[PDB]
């Protein structure tokens, strides 16, 4: 289960869209998600980020984000 990071859509907020919270997440996601932590400031609009300990199907929130074709 990964999404695709944009603007104000860092780890900070997505742990918190997710699970509501980044103290003992952030590091789950951090091994998860390796050379992540070097980035430091925002990351850049299309990161491809897993959420660990995650149940399938979406979350709740509103968005209609659709690209397939970027090349």
């Amino acid at each position: 289960m990964k999404t695709f990071a944009l603007q104000g859509d860092t780890l900070d907020a997505i742990c918190v869209r997710y699970y509501g919270r980044t103290e003992g997440v952030v590091e789950t996601v951090l091994a998860a998600n390796p050379g992540l932590a070097e980035l430091g400031a925002v990351l850049p609009h299309g990161t491809a980020v897993e959420l660990p300990d995650v149940q399938t199907a979406p979350v709740a929130e509103t968005v209609n984000l659709w690209e397939v074709e970027h090349h």
